[PDB]
């Protein structure tokens, strides 16, 4: 029993880290097989950033000019290709720590692990969600871009994010390793400004099926409602809106623990109304929702 | 900026994890240079944990009976023996990817990470604290025990937790690496209820020092209060007794952000007085305890 926000163990993604410098600036890059995926804003100088033009900044980039470390070794760089926001450093030595690796672009609301890493030196590894406004609320200081989000399932390693930028208001922002940004986000030091941010409320619900597998259950009630009359609340409270896929997806902690998913609807319903009156669920007094309905199943079952 | 519960990258702990049989009972067991270190309670049948001898269970017991697989290979026992509640199973092989540490005997308050791991796999980490009743809020479902919990320091690796036991509340207890439990826990299957769980005061501190540092200061008030004022105050809340030691100890983040501590400790007291009145801190809506000063200072400047 007990209920963590939990991280993959990160020793796969470890084992991939390098450091990246171009001139005076210095990050991390994702070094698998034979090449370097790290952000393109390395070719920049703070002040490029204001408003940079990266196929020509490119330009008076050599192989040479892109120094790659791996621990205290250097790698050495035999070519370099932009792919819309990553940089791909093509270096004459496979990773021999190569996992077995998958890039995906995931979804808002979908979970993955950060290995924060500084000078391609892995800092710590923390959980957390694509927000529906396309940022991550992560913990990232300067030097941490290139860091990566990842996913595994059982040996193979599911790339699906690299950091790339903070907005002013301290959220993140990055991409996918191919280089495409979550969300309408540039990278270039502008005014950014998210948008809504909404709670992820197939997760909430997934978290409150946690919460009654571990013991916590004062706030089951008597209620049932409907999918169109629990979406008339969650719009009230900016709740994204619960659609029958998300039920589907919910059916296997239906079943484990007996409660239809509209009967937790209705709970999260008189949550959302009442609030908490000082109780707690799972040690959080906030409803939380960066614990996808696989987490909990994977979590509670012990998927390793 | 961004502040997260953050756990040590894990990977170097990954290489120790080993799965131990004896009998019908498998756990895990953490390999480092030739022993295996695991909760003695392998030797048990769940009947046997109802009153158990373990020096007499111990003698129906051959180094042949300890089977550990460490990934798909088979170590080879050439000895074992019981230190306290673990046994070290001494094998031919030392591990390959032993990394450089130490085992340390961790104070309440103190925070660490866990790396949860199932027949000898590593399925996350998460970070917790060694909460001021000696008990751990963890994430173990059964096959868990032997999973470990560690600090890491640069390339050192201390280790300073060993899983063995839930308590019928859902919280856990376990021991240091000398097989030493924390606290007054046996490993019986018995009454053992756990004491108060008071809130590590210092650490809610430092964390609401991280909160002014990434932005979120709304709780900041006009005034200050006295150790003696403070304490009155803590004790009513079940907040462990401030100290001149842990005034010393946030002394960096009173320097950096120029708050004195005692005006913090007169926040604090507010805050604890009036509630948080429907904010958030740090996106929590209670007050954190799962920080040291030291974490936060670790992650405010990303000691890799
Ligand atoms: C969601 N609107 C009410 C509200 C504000 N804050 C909350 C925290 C927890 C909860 F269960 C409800 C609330
Ligand atoms: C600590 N006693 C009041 C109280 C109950 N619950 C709380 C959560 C947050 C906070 F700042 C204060 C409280």
């Amino acid at each position: 029993s007990g209920f963590r926000k939990m991280a993959f163990p990160s020793g796969k993604v470890e084992g991939c880290m390098v450091q990246v410098t171009c001139g005076t600036t210095t990050l991390n890059g994702l070094w698998l097989d034979d090449v370097v995926y790290c952000p393109r804003h390395v070719i920049c100088t703070s002040e490029d950033m204001l408003n940079p033009n990266y196929e020509d900044l490119l330009i008076r980039k050599s192989n040479h000019n892109f120094l790659v470390q791996a621990g205290n070794v250097q790698l050495r760089v035999i070519g370099h290709s932009m792919q819309n926001c990553v940089l791909k450093l093509k270096v004459d030595t496979a990773n021999p720590k190569t996992p077995k690796y998958k890039f995906v672009r995931i979804q808002p609301g979908q979970t993955f692990s950060v290995l924060a890493c500084y000078n391609g030196s892995p800092s710590g590894v923390y959980q957390c969600a694509m927000r529906p406004n396309f940022t991550i609320k992560g913990s990232f200081l300067n030097g941490s871009c290139g860091s990566v989000g990842f996913n595994i399932d059982y040996d193979c390693v599911s790339f699906c994010y690299m950091h790339h930028m903070e907005l002013p208001t301290g959220v993140h922002a990055g991409t996918d390793l191919e280089g495409n940004f979550y969300g309408p986000f540039v990278d270039r030091q502008t005014a950014q400004a998210a948008g809504t941010d909404t709670t992820i409320t197939v997760n909430v619900l997934a978290w409150l099926y946690a919460a009654v597998i571990n013991g916590d259950r004062w706030f089951l009630n008597r209620f049932t409602t409907t999918l169109n009359d629990f979406n008339l609340v969650a719009m009230k409270y900016n709740y994204e809106p619960l659609t029958q896929d998300h039920v589907d997806i919910l059916g296997p902690l239906s079943a484990q623990t007996g409660i239809a998913v509209l009967d937790m609807c209705a709970s999260l319903k008189e949550l959302l109304q009442n609030g908490m009156n000082g109780r707690t669920i799972l040690g959080s007094a906030l409803l939380e929702d960066e614990f996808t309905p696989f987490d909990v199943v994977r979590q509670c079952s012990g998927v390793t």
